């Protein structure tokens, strides 16, 4: 039911309003990109992160045990969940940005070629936002996902509706957020992204007497009848960029030896929508 484009990284400046019309016009709702970084790159920087020899990366990993098996490891703070101050936020910002570049040795620079990308699928300047007195957001965070881990079904969307999005808002358009991920490594089998009709509805939430509430419909809802749905599977260095703000998804059991490891996060038009803004 979902619209993808299946293209390869040498092809993106063929499509330079792809992210207008995935967020605007909504003609379709998400891409493949093939090749985004080398499989070299992808390699070097699992093994950097397997060995310790990662830029200090390690020293701001978030195991997430008090919550359960839906839920992956998270190398850096992610921004959802965070207070509005978001002080923890920007100090492990700063450091996952030096190690993440550390590990990728320009070869190609993680964040100029993710950069080089949107702004390639847009025709716009990309950044990485900054917050109340200048203090780094992380352009990205590393999920790790071990075998029988997934991350349970979501909507980017409520990010919005957060405490931690507070500053965010102030420099956003309030259209739908992208998701955006390139996997490190791929597991054996599982650990796949899959993207349901079912859509972000804030109206209806609301009737219901909690989010609780709302929450448990969706999630019988989704499990499983009334919504259409398509998974995916990406290689080491392919993109996959979609509408994760509209649409519920999530990322299924990873089976096998073989962690499943994405690096990843968002992006989003500015308040003046002459600039992408990315985070994480
Ligand atoms: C995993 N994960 C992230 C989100 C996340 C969730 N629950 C958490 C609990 C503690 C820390 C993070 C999360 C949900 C299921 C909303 C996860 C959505 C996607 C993330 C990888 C990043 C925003
Ligand atoms: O696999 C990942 O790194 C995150 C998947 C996801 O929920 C997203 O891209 O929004
Ligand atoms: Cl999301
Ligand atoms: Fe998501």
């Amino acid at each position: 039911a979902l619209h993808f484009l299946d293209i390869n990284a040498t092809e993106v400046k063929k499509y330079p309003t792809a992210i207008q019309d995935i967020i605007i016009n909504r003609s379709f709702d998400g891409m493949i990109i093939r090749g985004v970084f080398p499989r070299d790159t992808m390699e070097q920087v699992a093994r950097c992160l397997e060995e310790g020899n990662d830029g200090g990366m390690k020293s701001i990993l978030n195991k997430n045990e008090e919550f359960g098996t839906k839920v992956a490891q998270i190398y850096g703070h992610a921004i959802v969940g965070q207070s509005p101050d978001l002080k923890d936020y920007f100090a492990s910002s700063a450091i996952f940005r030096q190690a993440c570049r550390t590990m990728f040795q320009g070869s190609p620079d993680f964040e100029e070629q993710v950069e080089s990308i949107f702004h390639s699928l847009s025709g716009l300047p990309v950044e990485i936002p900054t917050g109340p007195e200048g203090q780094t957001y992380t352009p990205a965070t590393i999920r790790l996902l071990l075998e029988g881990r997934e991350i349970a079904v979501h909507v980017g969307n409520d990010f919005l509706l957060m405490p931690a999005a507070n500053h965010l808002k102030t420099l956003l358009d309030l259209s739908d957020q992208l998701s955006y991920f390139i996997p490190l490594t791929v597991p054996e089998a599982g650990g796949e992204l899959v993207v349901y009709s079912l859509e972000w509805n804030p109206q209806e939430a609301s009737k219901y007497a909690q989010m609780q509430e709302y929450m448990d419909d969706v999630e019988f809802k989704i499990k499983s009848n009334q919504s259409q749905s398509v998974a995916y599977a990406p290689g080491p260095g392919d993109m996959l960029l979609f509408n994760g703000g509209r649409y519920y998804h999530r990322v299924s059991e990873v089976i096998g030896n073989s962690p499943r490891r994405t690096i990843g996060g968002f992006l989003a038009f500015s308040k003046q929508r002459d600039k992408i803004y990315y985070w994480s």
